[PDB]
């Protein structure tokens, strides 16, 4: 097959490159698997198979802790460091469909075991806080942490500064600080319909 001949040739290239830099079979096996996985997918269309394989070899190396390869790989490859590099970044994008946007709200609340309504209110708070410029020059993760703390403390599913800090990967002081900024406008920040377990007035002062 035209798709299979491309693969047979790419695996041939992977092996001839791997022996050229004395790499073990596990590295070769990982590279082939990684190649099959990515070589035909959106971004890598039009991109040379030779370059895809080279970038896949570097990835497999990085992954299994064989270091200081980037320059060494491009040397054993017939492709430029520029194309191998471009291929490499595209492959990471393909292998990593996890990152940051309230993307954090979705993640942190799942990590904190928080209801849809709590998550929704905390997202609403965090978003409105930005809209009203209550939190300028503030880490969006510190804002989200404070928004989660505020919403969770107003709901039955109350969460502590410590645990929010643990999940957000932020220091407790940062949550406190960001919370201190949104605390004054808390009644305006909550969604209208929100059903309070603890009234907006009797919310914790930090």
């Amino acid at each position: 097959s035209s798709s299979d001949r491309a693969m047979m040739n790419a695996f041939k290239e992977i092996t001839t490159m791997a022996d050229r830099i004395n790499l073990p079979r596990n590295i070769v096996d990982r590279t082939n698997n990684l190649f099959k996985q990515v070589y035909e997918q959106k971004s890598l269309k039009g991109r040379a198979n030779d370059a895809i394989a080279s970038a896949c070899l570097y990835i497999a190396c990085r992954q299994e802790g064989v270091p200081r390869t980037f320059k060494e790989i491009c040397a054993v490859s017939r492709i430029s460091k520029k194309e191998i590099g471009r291929c490499f970044k595209l492959i990471l994008k393909a292998l990593e469909t996890s990152v940051d946007l309230g993307d954090f709200m979705s993640r942190f609340c799942s990590n904190l075991c928080l209801p849809k309504q709590v998550q929704m209110a905390a997202t609403h708070i965090a978003r409105k806080a930005v809209e009203l410029d209550l939190v300028p020059g503030r880490s969006p993760i510190s804002v989200a942490a404070a928004a989660i703390y505020m919403a969770s403390q107003a709901s039955a599913e109350k969460r502590t500064q410590k645990e929010i800090g643990d999940i957000a990967g932020v220091a407790d002081v940062t949550i406190r600080q960001s919370y201190r900024l949104i605390y004054p406008r808390a009644p305006d920040l909550f969604p209208t319909d929100f059903k309070f377990d603890t009234p907006v007035d009797k919310l914790p002062q930090l």
